[PDB]
């Protein structure tokens, strides 16, 4: 069994080659929050309103396939209400969903104040949803690496200050940057390599694609062609093993 076979057995595909000697140098670790430190999967964390309002909103969201709509529908079914028939349905990307039941106009869209999701009935907002991501069952062995070489650990996210801080508390590392953009991330990575730091970065979806390509060693989850490594196993722990045995 080659080095490619032994690494694959341990959940890791090595597309690169010299990546092994590169890792020895690494002094800083950066996570892109969504999809790496979480499953990247919205659920409803709270609903404010009554059951009739909840059934209307689910009925209209049942005709969409956007992951926000699927989460609302699934929450409503857990609460025991059922799906009702909708006329004149229209979906409007970037905004949300609209439709007609028992002679009332129902819209579901971003709230006028927050990132909350709001339910409008004949033009008045009568209910709302708080929607969050799902955290991977933690490895406090982050601390086992905070110990090891006392490496520097950083977290980048695009989500709002409320949401990215709470996670930064859930596990204990005191250095995160929230409210970011794909090109803001690239800027911070530059600004550190431009300080001679050797960076390993872990990423997943759309945003991180670009800063991964910018990393000394880059790692992409199992769910592009830029990553030195692929965690087909989606087991962050397995990687933490690789790091603390480098
Ligand atoms: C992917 C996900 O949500 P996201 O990343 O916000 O999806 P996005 O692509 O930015 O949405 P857009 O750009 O299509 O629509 C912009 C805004 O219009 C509203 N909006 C849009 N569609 C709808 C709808 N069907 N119903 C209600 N409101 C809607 C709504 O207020 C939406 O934010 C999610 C959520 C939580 C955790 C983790 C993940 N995750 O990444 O897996």
């Amino acid at each position: 069994l080659s080095l490619y076979e032994k690494m694959l057995h341990k959940g890791m595909i090595i597309k690169n080659s010299n990546v092994y000697e590169k890792i020895k140098e690494i002094d800083t670790i950066i996570f892109n929050k969504t999809g790496t430190l979480t499953y990247g999967t919205p659920i409803v964390t709270q609903f404010i309103g009554d059951s009739l309002s909840l059934a209307y909103a689910a009925s209209v969201e049942a005709l969409s396939s956007h992951p926000i709509a699927k989460a609302i529908v699934k929450y409503a079914k857990e609460q025991g209400v059922k799906i009702l028939e909708v006329k004149d349905f229209k979906e409007i990307s970037g905004i949300g969903v609209r439709g007609k039941i028992s002679d009332k106009i129902i819209e579901v869209k971003k709230a006028e104040n927050n990132n909350d999701i709001a339910v409008y009935i004949n033009g008045e907002p009568i209910a709302s949803f708080n929607i969050s991501d799902v955290p991977r069952p933690n490895l406090k062995d982050y601390l086992e690496k905070l110990k090891n070489e006392g490496l520097k650990i950083i977290i980048l996210s695009g989500d709002k200050e409320d949401k990215v801080k709470e996670l930064s508390k859930e596990l204990n590392i005191q250095e995160y940057y929230s409210n970011l953009s794909p090109e803001d991330k690239v800027r911070i990575i530059e600004k550190l390599k431009q300080n001679g730091n050797k960076v390993l970065m872990i990423g997943d979806g759309v945003n991180d694609a670009a800063a991964l390509a910018l990393a000394d060693v880059s790692v992409a989850m199992g769910n592009k062609n830029v990553a030195d490594i692929i965690l087909v196993s989606n087991d962050i722990g397995t990687l933490l093993g690789l790091i603390k045995n480098r």
